[PDB]
DNA sequence: AGGTGTGAGCCT
DNA sequence: AGGCTCACACCT
């Protein structure tokens, strides 16, 4: 049937172990790693749209204390619900199935910025969630799919240097800093 | 054009 | 210190 698997899920888990962190900024920040998924079991000729949002992973604020993540408290008023529609939407199942669906251009921010942006609240842990929707009649239908490997804490600066190291290692745009010699 | 971390600078 | 921001020199 409909199956949706995470591409490069293992890079996500490598980050998860160390407690993953995603920078947000005022102008909005791209994710690394990028969320990419494989889809199967769609109707090749049906029309679907893909949506992405972020759900709170627990109720505590967090803080980094001497090389370790520890909870804080007082979860600031939950962030406004935002969503990002994949720019290829709407499109045929064939298109969504022919190659991994990658959310490379979504931008995460800490301000009520608009235009394909998701506002997160800093020092909170969030989980990406992907949705598939089909408008029709009997085939009317929305799925949601979570990937615990991709949980992360929003931050305005990296805190675990080991995370920064992995970011620099794999994100091509930080390749200039990977001059590790 | 457009994304990346690093320092530096800022307020509390 | 502790969190947020902005120029910048790199990269794509």
């Amino acid at each position: 049937e409909l199956r949706v698997g995470l591409e490069e899920s293992e890079l996500w888990l490598r980050f998860k172990e160390l407690t993953n962190e995603m920078i947000v900024t005022k102008n909005g920040r791209r994710m690394f790693p990028v969320l990419k998924v494989n889809v199967s079991g769609l109707d090749p000729n049906a029309m679907y749209s893909f949506l992405l949002d972020f759900v709170a992973a627990d109720n505590h604020r967090w803080k980094y204390v001497n090389g370790e993540w520890v909870p804080g408290g007082k979860p600031e008023p939950q962030a406004p619900s935002c969503v990002y529609i994949h720019p290829d939407s709407p499109n045929f199942g064939a298109h969504w199935m022919k190659a991994p669906v990658s959310f490379s251009k979504v931008k995460l921010t800490n301000k009520l910025n608009g235009g394909g942006q998701i506002m997160l609240n800093s020092l909170h842990k969030y989980e990406p969630r992907i949705h598939i929707v089909r408008v029709g009649g009997p085939q009317r239908m929305i799925t949601s799919h979570c990937f615990p490997e991709t949980q992360f804490i929003a931050v305005t600066a990296y805190q675990n240097e080991e995370i920064t190291a992995l970011k620099i290692k794999y994100n091509p745009f930080a390749k200039a800093f990977l001059d590790a010699k």
